[PDB]
């Protein structure tokens, strides 16, 4: 199973046959040694995406399109393989793989494949005799560091919009999980992708990841991650002032208030969080219930929680697997350490499962953590299936709550006020804001971040907008121009 | 004349007391001293600013426009006060203040006036049951730092757009040329201006400057300046991860082809590279000329540069004043000599006027000089009244000059021929691109620089997007799903 880096079309090692141990979570086992990129094979890669950007960025927005599209059906085509490959790597349920990952990543590039030739430019009312028309045109060569969360998913959210523009990238994948974004650029050559105009490149942050992020030769560097190395993302961007992008994480405010449809509430809310083992930043890690229904919905939620069935992530009998890395698991479990010695009270889970079958896996259970808005654990991401459930008494309580982070990317609610829902989506500080739904994504709906969770925006026109630039033609046609200096 | 910051509605010292002194380009004595802002200045404004934001940012757009509006009628009032406080501080020749700096700066401040209300949203078609609508809201408070070119317009250009989008605003002009966005701000509150909405906040940058581009508070830091000190933006960005927008320099290609209309290309490269004293970083600083046409055209456009009124700003048939700085004055002389050191020559130009009458001023001679596209003034942003001129043979030739540089902000060409015209337009990699024409700037014409010239867009409703940010919210009316957890 394709374990090397993708360079101008062909699978290679690092040049200097750097590794990488790629383990399952389950078990902790191997599953491959994939190539560690490192800065010397991002030169290539670079040099690869720019010497193919301008047969592509001229081939025509509906070329580009078509293999999109390709690309979606191709996907489709391969939804078991890969979903079997994405989950053995990540840990996702397999339920997760075949029906969300999958399609969701099919979905994303189909989008951006009719979106190529939908990128329009304008044309400005300017002095009489003049023309002024202003393209919208590729940045040129992109950089693209993905987490490890949804590794199969977020090559279509980067690579949908960037390639529909008609820029070409070097993206890097965590050295986590890799294997599925190997796969897909191999579809993306299959379908009829020029060599070159995706590389991919996995390795160590602090090799491929700071080549890229630094490299002259590339406009723009997305990145998703922690905030702390997306300051780092940033400060590299120095280097020759390429235009960033940076999702930096989220900690979902997810309220619930006096007449919120409670079933539909607990259901969105265990969804929201225990969804991909809480590993995604727009997760609903802090339940904040209106302390008329806490203990009603409490009820339910707990025991939904307590139920959920743990486990191998091939079974399409799990609905939740074990965290991707064992490092995780431990930071999940020093977070809950931490949230227990603050005086929170577990009401589920709160550590490593006990089954023998699980033992070498990294496994959490799905923890609910009953806390105050002041706890640590209910300001910092906890980045799994843990929510912390705090109590309010007005909605304006519950706004402060909500607000009362550093982080900005997702938020819900529910209730059945008209009011209330739009007076606080308005209100929350978060890119995004579910109403009796959560972490509902579509790839034409912008996703981003505010303040410290970043600034740019996946999906939709936004983020076409964020891979192009504004190249404004004059033209003097029948212009009157006096001399500046009469004669 | 207004000499303190201004914070708050109110016009007030530096904590610290601090000053600079404001000096007349042409015979250097002393206008005023200037109230020099530091970091706790900039606390005290950001705070004003914040403090001011809620109010303003639900102000309802009709309602920043029609304050906008006032701005700029009020603004073509007092347009000879504001012409000729911007030529005495700036070196401005107050044909230029009057004709282009204050009308441009209403201009703009109209267009944004009446782009207030016509920023707007979108709904996205997501599925069924589901409301997706996306709002444009303001990012908050916004840091603005603007060199001393063109003090007075650049106060609408970056405060135009964002506040027209409902942030509020911490602007800090160059200690250099402060005294005319003083005054515009009192032309603010003059009109009906919140207090804190504008603050400004002259000072140094490495103690305004560098606390507005750290602070926690601000949104986004537009910065135009030099390429090196937009690094240390960027550097100083991270602290919170503001957004940025900048605008590094140009170094203007100002092509010339063989069957251009030479006499009217003269008057545009004479335009391009003399207006402002060349201090203007989408000059034309890099005259291109068709070996054919070359010496007709040297011929018309020596005798221009050479027949240039330098002298006293505040003499409207003053064609040329000083520049700004006594040390922008020395770079550019060193410019000169090293665009000497390394061959060129000297076609007109070269030193400060022999007139010892324009002697304590910082003058320097529109100077023209005949060089490789190799050498560093043609590679390197001069920022006076400085054109190096360099001699091609075909388009590609021409393409291959004007490129070869770190810049993209400007660039334009001359010709009749439909096709060069277009074929140039779309391979020169600059934000924006003039034909027959240059230095042609629209409200609503977005203005920016590509590669390390920056990112980011001025004008339009481009800026406006850069001004705002994308908040998704999400309604579940009428169409449920499944639990993802069946049970």
């Amino acid at each position: 199973m394709q374990n090397q880096l993708y360079i101008d079309g062909r699978f290679v090692d690092a040049v200097a046959g750097g590794t990488i141990d790629v383990v399952s979570p389950h078990d902790g086992s191997l599953i491959t040694r994939i190539a560690a990129a490192e800065a010397a094979d991002v030169d290539l890669a670079v040099a690869a995406a720019k010497r193919a950007f301008p047969a592509w960025s001229a081939l025509g927005a509906a070329e580009r399109g078509r293999l999109l599209l390709k690309l979606a059906d191709r996907i489709e085509e391969c939804s078991e393989e890969l979903a079997q490959l994405e989950s053995l790597n990540t840990g996702h349920p397999i339920r997760d793989s075949r029906g969300l990952d999958v399609p969701r990543t099919a979905a994303c590039f189909r989008y951006f494949g009719g979106m190529a030739d939908k990128i329009e430019g304008s044309v400005i009312p300017v002095d009489a005799g003049f023309l002024n028309y202003v393209q919208r045109k590729p940045i040129g060569v992109v950089a693209q560091i993905v987490p490890w969360n949804f590794p199969l998913m977020f090559t279509s959210w980067k690579m949908g919009p960037a390639l529909a523009a008609g820029n070409t990238i070097v993206i890097k994948p965590s050295e986590i999980t890799p294997l599925s974004t190997l796969r897909i650029v191999e579809l993306m050559t299959e379908v009829g992708f020029p060599k070159g105009v995706v590389n991919v490149v996995p390795g160590y942050g602090h090799t491929a990841g700071q080549a890229l992020a630094e490299h002259l030769d590339v406009g723009k560097i997305a990145f998703t991650g922690s905030t702390a190395t997306g300051r780092r993302i940033v400060e590299a961007s120095k280097s020759n002032l390429k235009r960033i992008q940076l999702e930096l994480g989220g900690k979902g405010a997810n309220i619930v208030f006096e007449d919120a449809n409670i079933e539909a509430a607990v259901n969105g809310a265990a969804w929201a969080i225990f969804h991909n083992q809480g590993q995604a930043c727009i997760a609903g890690s802090r339940l904040i219930l209106h302390k008329d229904i806490a203990d009603q919905f409490l009820e339910r939620f707990i025991a939904l929680a307590k139920s959920i069935r743990l486990g191998d992530p091939m079974d399409p009998e799990t609905e939740m697997g074990p965290l991707t890395s064992a490092l995780r698991r431990d930071r999940v479990l020093s977070y809950i350490d931490i949230a227990i010695e603050q005086g929170g009270k577990v009401l589920a889970g709160g550590k490593a499962p006990d089954d023998k079958a699980l033992a070498n896996g990294f496994y959490v259970e799905p923890t609910v953590v009953e806390a105050k808005p002041q706890d640590r654990v209910c300001q910092e991401e906890v980045f799994g299936p843990f929510v912390t459930v705090v109590r309010f008494s007005s909605d304006e309580e519950a706004l402060a709550i909500a607000n009362n982070t550093e982080y900005g990317l997702g938020s819900g609610l529910w209730t059945q006020n008209l009011a209330r829902a739009h007076k606080m989506a308005n209100a929350i500080h978060a890119g995004m804001c579910w109403i009796n739904c959560y972490k509902r994504v579509s790839p034409g709906s912008p996703f981003g971040g505010v303040g410290q969770s970043g600034y740019g925006r996946e999906m939709g026109f936004e983020a076409i907008h964020d891979y192009t630039e504004a190249r404004s033609v004059w033209v003097n046609v029948d212009a009157k121009i006096a001399p500046h200096f009469k004669r």
